């Protein structure tokens, strides 16, 4: 049946919303351009600009290098997709009867092999763009945030947040518009075969996350090598400020924030958005919506994202125009209110969307069977994801903000040294997983019960329906991070650094939250994808108690540890090289410590560049090859266990690592800020307590910025990869069992 | 058909081998008593006053601890009787056999009562396991010290002999009490072997239940002391490890016995007991138990019987035949024990498989009787036997300072504590790869040949050499105490260097112990899980259903929740300990100088208090989970909980224990300075050394409190779920029956 919203309306609505989000982005970038600076104390404006140029140059330089390799791998992998998928049917041009309706004729598998390759390259390119554009806004906004810190926290908050919003709206609108264009273009060929149309479209999410994996790991190793070395020698060893221009590793540190925390994070979340939409589309494609060619209801997930863009635009105005911050304690609650307002507004918007864009009754594909589902049930599926996210947000704030006991107790444990700081920080992280998991479990149960894999997919998308805002508050953080980096390097007033420090502490929390959303939605979408894989692979039952499934389960559960081993070791080793180099300069460059001689920043940039371009390959190989090796050698049943295991296991370590690192960082920020009697008693900077906090913070650096956040990509990537290659594994896989 | 070995041969063989194991243990204790002492000669007295202090403190805490757990044990036995008694409304009449409708079985109420009995038997045998181990350990520690005056080889021997006393006593005792209980229970049950062995699984629930609290309680006690002592003593005050001026040193050394010995003993007993019981429950409704073939039915105990003899002979090799002259011989001699035992036991299992099984039989396999050949069972127990050896090898590689991973971790101390920790975390994560593969291969091989019986019997294979296993492991804390006593006795520097060498090998040895514990825990839990699914009459555990999946993800979360509790508890107590040690050094005149004596008792009290109180919540989480989920959500959801906690929890268990042990041995590497590289990180007190100590104390709760207790979390929930399966299947799933 039709929805109230006609098919042609939907065709207009979606791009109109994408354009509005892009226009909003441009507008905000315009208001940000009103902060003037140039390299041509006017000396402080000039100095900020030179430091900005050095960071902008370094970030653009690394991404070009990183993206070169990644782009080459993308082209190579696109060839694997075409060959493997095309080999399922012997590269035949013959049409065959539709698997979803034998009375109809469908386009040949070969075309779907071709179009899958096309959508994979689309998604890979859009992912690269997402990280790159993010880096361009951040390296533009950073020094403008620093100058605005002269007028106070509030003002600096606005430019950092407006800019964060520039990244959020661009990335969401562009991801939505590309997906919308791909669908229409593919439709010209596929016609009434919507089954094959949306099967080909799933490459979009595979391309998104493939590129994101390397972006996150690569950028992550770069930034943390620099960060750890800079901090340990400068702060623990040489008793100088954080980001002191005498430190040779500092430019690389600050390039690092843009190259990992921004560019990697942006690709990462684009991957989340693309997989969630694609997962919803495929299940819908062989459900009542796709089978009856009802465009509006078919595109229900895109309509949800369209309204999310508009909802977030409104929400943004509360932080941007309707409120002014005047005190430091207002920063975090303003960020939190962004999540609360969007959640409340999006709940109404999802209700409207479910009312106009769905028929009241319809059927959802449920493992071979059409299940009767009502529109108010679908409303609940997306709403429970959206609300699970907010919960995850509130909980993650509790565990990572220095406004609450857990982090203050972590800081407090520094009084007995580094070892107690770390014991307390590890325990906090472990503790932190409890409620997010229960929230995710509730989303799964609710959405699984109402609408099977479609419901779960749409719950994932629900959690990401407010992605423009989520990205805004997240991207706000590394921009505020660089801003204080620039303030210190430019030799600015202490009052400036105190304000940037307040913005940056809130950005640590907001970064943790962003990881909570990525992990939550990854658990959801991976389960939707897992269930779709099982159908696509003609598995009758994924039975835990068969030898093939179980070995997949326990091996899958180990993958996140193997992956974390590799990334931790990489950062550890490169940071070790970094400490040696920084020590060498402090110890052998005459006048460096006295500020009369300038250090060699390029060498530190090179150390972190060489380690990340090299060391990103094994962890990327582990994730990308696992489904292929398991699918080809052991078959689809074993891969099933691998998908379930990696999901349930990876999510625990992902969460605990991200929150542990977050807690260590803000515990240190709390000592640095000395804003209460307790904080002050752990001070001053340079005290044994502070240096113990720094030890904890630097251990947390690769935890929260390299391994931790990349884990969500491991999970969700192996799941789309498995789905896309499913026909190939089902037909030509399981070799070991076939030859024995 | 039947075996070559007659039922009566088996009835005699099993206790004969136990009593041999006890005799051989009683023997080694006599030899150790040839070393004499009572409270140079100034030293011998001091060593004995120190020993007495440690022995007094160990005994005191266990009585306190065992008092709490014994009372919990009585409370829980009541729940077993009630819940299992309620399945058939406390009827006294027989009913149809759960495994065969066409037959009549003993009433469920009787089985409710015998489960309670075997539970209490298992609890008591678990405390006796822990207690005896503590007795011999606190007996042999000063005796290892005084024979350290006469070189490494001597001290090693009295240490290893004393560890054999524990290994052989626990192994022989656990086997004898089970054998006896089976024979006693068989009086009532008669031909109903299904009911007999369903009752007997209480034994496994008993051992592991009391083990949970002894590992956790004992683990929190020891690491509170350990961390406080090492932080104020070595980091802050620049005084030697185990220095008598440090008020926490008695508590530290008490802790090695109360935790690493007693807790660990209970732990491995539980492993032994659950493994045997799991093999018995599946066999009992297979051709062996249906044809009432007593020999074949008791195949698991016959494997354990020969295991003792094999370990006895293996022991002679390190005790008699060979002698250590260079410290670099210790680690090899201990691994030799593993290799020799694995080789001799491969022969013994083949023999046992040849004489105790029919050539063909059937194994219960989810409703269907599955054809299995005795040569296939041989491979099931052997594959578990060899997976254990592989796990030991890989664990040595990642924890011993004779290889690159640990040496690299030590090396990273040049760049501070932060790099030491990052490198140690990564080593732990990395260390899980091969053990999981070995475990997955054992699972595939044993599952394919013989379903859950095969898996259960692969678990027992990995624990078939448990006497040797416990011997090498118990050797460690004795050696650890031995050097603590040496230093407290003010003895020469060469004494401490010897004991430090012994102590270092014992670190690796403890990591290996944990590998066997986690390896067999994965295997037994999987078999138990499979028996739980049958007993609860679940057709299929389908991962893609809402009930199973939410159980899967929540179960995967449980080991982190558990790790959170046990780490914070150590972190909190050790924070107090540091403040207490600082207080004594900063208030008591003559303390730092050495003209005054510290109050050791305030440190004992801090860790005593913290452990007794803080062991409760993680014990609650583990005991309550199957009850809460089974009653509220049902057997489908609990099935997910069991699978998820298993696959998730072994990862964090392995990584935590190896990271911990690696940090410890990297520290020992620096403290020994036995190479140019080691020496370049020294001397003791250097920045590198202090960074190592930071890492070591972080690894303390990881490897001694949370890590090793994780293996108990997993196997405990599994038997707990199996025991209460009829109850959950009948009266559980409430939330779904209401809404
Ligand atoms: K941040
Ligand atoms: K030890
Ligand atoms: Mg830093
Ligand atoms: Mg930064
Ligand atoms: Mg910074
Ligand atoms: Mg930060
Ligand atoms: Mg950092
Ligand atoms: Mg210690
Ligand atoms: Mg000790
Ligand atoms: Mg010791
Ligand atoms: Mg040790
Ligand atoms: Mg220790």
């Amino acid at each position: 049946g039709a929805a109230i919203l006609p098919d042609l309306g939907t065709e207009i609505l979606i791009p109109v919303c994408a354009v509005i989000g892009i226009a909003f982005a441009l507008f905000q970038w315009l208001l940000v351009s009103k902060v003037k600076l140039s390299a041509v104390d006017h000396n402080v404006v000039v100095k900020c600009a030179e430091i900005q140029n050095a960071i902008s140059e370094g970030a653009t330089s690394f991404l070009f290098t990183e993206y070169k390799y990644v782009g080459i791998f993308m082209v190579a992998f696109a060839i694997l997709i075409f060959l493997f998928l095309g080999s399922v049917e012997g590269f035949s041009t013959s049409p065959q009867a539709c698997s979803y309706d034998k009375t109809k004729t469908c386009k040949p598998a070969l075309a779907t092999a071709i179009f899958s390759t096309v959508s994979f390259l689309l998604g890979g390119v859009t992912s690269l763009v997402s990280g790159f554009l993010g880096m361009k806004i951040a390296t533009y906004a950073n020094a403008r945030t620093t100058l605005e810190a002269r007028k106070g926290v509030g003002k600096a908050f606005i430019t950092a947040f407006r800019s964060g919003a520039v990244m959020g709206f661009l990335l969401a609108a562009n991801g939505l518009l590309v997906l919308y264009i791909a669908i229409n273009l593919f439709k010209i060929y596929y016609g009434d075969d919507w089954g094959g149309l949306f099967e080909a479209i799933t490459g979009y999410g595979l391309g998104g996350s493939s590129m994101a994996l390397f972006g996150r790991v690569g950028g992550g190793i770069y930034t943390k090598a620099a960060d750890v070395g800079a901090d340990l020698v400068g702060k623990v060893e040489r008793n100088i400020p954080e980001d002191d221009p005498r430190n040779p590793a500092v430019i690389a540190d600050n390039v690092g924030d843009n190259v990992g925390d921004i560019a990697g994070m942006g690709s990462d979340l684009f991957g989340s958005y693309a997989e969630s939409s694609c997962a919803a589309l495929v299940v819908a494609s062989i459900s009542s919506f796709g089978l009856n060619h009802e465009l509006t209801a078919m595109l229900y997930p895109l309509i949800v994202s369209s309204v999310g863009i508009l909802v977030c635009l409104l929400t943004t105005l509360f932080a941007t125009d309707f409120f002014e911050i005047k005190a430091v304690k207002e920063i975090e609650p303003a960020l939190k209110k962004q999540l609360v307002i969007s959640t409340v507004l999006m709940t109404i918007g999802v209700a409207v969307v479910s009312f106009v864009a769905l028929p009241t009754s319809f059927t959802i594909f449920n493992f071979g069977v059409q299940k009767d589902v009502k529109s108010w049930q679908l409303f609940l599926c997306v709403a429970v994801g959206l609300w699970a996210g907010l919960i995850i947000g509130f909980v993650t704030e509790y565990y990572t903000s220095n406004a609450y006991s857990p982090v203050q107790d972590v800081a407090d444990s520094c009084r007995t040294g580094a070892a107690t700081n770390v014991i307390f920080g590890l325990a906090l992280g472990y503790k932190s997983v409890i409620i997010p998991i229960f929230a995710i479990a509730i989303s799964i149960f609710v959405s699984f019960t109402f609408a099977a894999m479609y419901g779960i997919a749409v719950a994932a998308l629900g959690m990401l329906s407010t992605i423009a805002t989520g990205l805004a508050i997240d991207a706000y953080g590394p921009i505020s991070d660089n801003a204080g980096g620039i303030a210190e390097m430019a030799g600015m007033s202490h009052r400036i650094r105190e304000r940037t420090d307040a913005l940056d502490a809130a950005g640590n929390t907001t970064a943790a939250i962003g990881k909570g959303f990525a992990i939550g939605s990854a658990a959801l979408v991976s389960l939707a994808l897992f269930g779709a894989f099982v159908s696509r692979a003609s598995i009758t039952t994924v039975d835990v108690l068969t030898p093939k499934v179980f070995i997949g389960l326990i091996v899958g559960a180990m993958l996140p540890y193997w992956f974390s081993a590799m990334t931790m070791k990489s950062v550890g080793s490169a940071a070790l090289k970094m400490v040696e180099e920084v020590r060498r300069q402090f110890n052998t460059i005459p006048g460096l410590m006295e500020g009369t001689a300038k250090p060699d920043y390029a060498t530190c940039v090179k150390i972190s560049t060489d380690a990340s371009i090299k060391e990103m390959i094994p962890p990327g190989a582990l994730v990308m090859l696992t489904p292929l090796v398991v699918g080809i050698l052991f078959g689809v049943e074993t891969l099933s266990g691998v998908l379930a295991g990696s999901l349930v296991s990876g999510v625990q370590i992902a969460i605990s690592a991200s929150n542990t690192g977050g807690a260590w960082d803000n515990a240190k920020k709390y000592i640095e800020a000395g804003a209460s009697e307790h904080a002050r008693s752990l001070g001053p900077k340079g005290s044994d307590c502070h240096k113990a906090a720094v030890i904890g913070d630097t251990i947390g650096d690769p935890l929260k910025d390299t391994s931790g956040p990349s884990l969500n990509i491991l999970i969700k990537l192996m799941a789309v990869e498995s789905l896309v290659f499913a026909p190939f594994f089902a037909t030509h896989g399981g070799l070991l069992f076939k030859i024995f």
